[PDB]
């Protein structure tokens, strides 16, 4: 990822509260020159990304976790509101199309996990708990648990650089700022929603 | 990606309509090891996504681009809807959370694009044309792109495979199923849209 000046982050924060608001990750290693990639549910362990602890886990019959046990550098990209920008909102002659978004790259050394059910479990308590109510896992349900162990794989990457992307049309004027917001206030309030987050800085 | 049997498209026309209707993709190389990605707007040229050209671009001050000449082999990763489910949705015990999503991965050969006029003018096209009214570039719209057209380095993926997968709970039975779909009705409508295309032409026992 490119960061251009103008969409970089204004706050540290700012990364580490998309990642925690967007667990649903690609999950991403280099596997004979090729690029794969998993989609999987990764928690934060710590206050900033640069520096913390992702955890994750994938099938035991994903072959990906495989490339994991050298301990290579992998890609962790999670993903924010997004959408597109027609021109017709703009309402301008010269004009171009453009996409906000918002999304977090963290890269670092991935290790195979042996706690595979304190990670699993702490995805259950992380992902729950924006939730009202929150589903607490009942003694059969983490029987069932432990019965399902042997077909996961967890992992941890220890994240050595982080590179964060906030386009979300600050550089725009008041006039089609107000307009590229007041498009997305309809159907995409999540967009709308981390716009306003983004200049509560 | 590994696509789990259960969770497989019907009819390879479902990948194409995933990557048709999610055009903003994610470009992914691998250098000595570390993956590097760039969001970007992709098309699709062709009836079929294996087999098929992927034509996108990028900033030419991305240096993710000069990457191409020496590693070629390049994922493009398009994302439908998608959605957590939580076993509150269920309402059963024994239960175990679940992800809903539908993504299709094109793997192939990256080469620059020579013409990048014609790729992000028909990208213009084809983010336009579901919208109404459509977005057509003006004179000076366009004289505008010729401008602009240094700052691009347009590129071209030649799909060698496509895995597509559809997890869309239909591995649940009918009750939970409903249950899940009506959830995500409110607040999620792209995905419960999404449930009901893809259980149109979803085979059990193939
Ligand atoms: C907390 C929320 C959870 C989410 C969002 C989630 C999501 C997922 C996803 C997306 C996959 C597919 C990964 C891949 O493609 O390789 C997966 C696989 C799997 N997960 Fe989880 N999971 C959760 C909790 C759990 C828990 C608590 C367990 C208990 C052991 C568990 C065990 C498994 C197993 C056994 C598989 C392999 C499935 C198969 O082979 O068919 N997961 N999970
Ligand atoms: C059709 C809808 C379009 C969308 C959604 C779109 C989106 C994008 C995105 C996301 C980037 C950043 C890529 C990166 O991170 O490297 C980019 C770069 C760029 N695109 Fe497009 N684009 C569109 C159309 C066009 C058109 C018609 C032109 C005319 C030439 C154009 C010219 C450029 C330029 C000059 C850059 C580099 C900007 C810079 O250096 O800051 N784009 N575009
Ligand atoms: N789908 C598997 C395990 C899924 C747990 N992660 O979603 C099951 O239902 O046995």
């Amino acid at each position: 990822m490119h960061v251009f000046p103008r969409y970089a982050a204004a706050r540290p924060e700012q990364a580490a509260e998309l990642v925690r608001s967007n667990p649903f990750a690609l999950v991403v290693s280099a596997v004979d020159g090729v690029p794969v990639a998993t989609h999987a549910p990764v928690i934060l362990e710590g206050d900033a990304v640069e520096g913390g602890t992702l955890l994750g886990h994938m099938a035991r019959a994903n072959p990906h976790w495989r490339s994991f046990a050298s301990s290579p550098d992998v890609l962790v990209v999670f993903s924010g509101p997004h959408g597109y920008v027609s021109p017709t909102v703009y309402a301008t002659d010269p004009a171009v199309p453009a996409w906000d978004y918002a999304a977090v790259h963290a890269t670092g050394r991935v290790e195979l996990a042996e706690d595979a059910l304190d990670v699993v479990e702490r995805t259950v308590a992380a992902l729950e708990a924006p939730r009202d109510p929150a589903w607490t896992p009942t003694p059969a349900s983490r029987e069932r648990f432990r019965a399902l162990l042997p077909g996961v794989v967890a992992f941890r990457v220890r994240v050595r650089t982080e590179q964060s992307m906030f386009a979300l049309s600050q550089d725009l004027d008041a006039e089609r700022y107000a307009r590229v917001r007041e498009a997305f206030a309809a159907d995409n309030p999540g967009l709308a929603d981390l716009m306003d987050r983004s200049l509560e800085h």
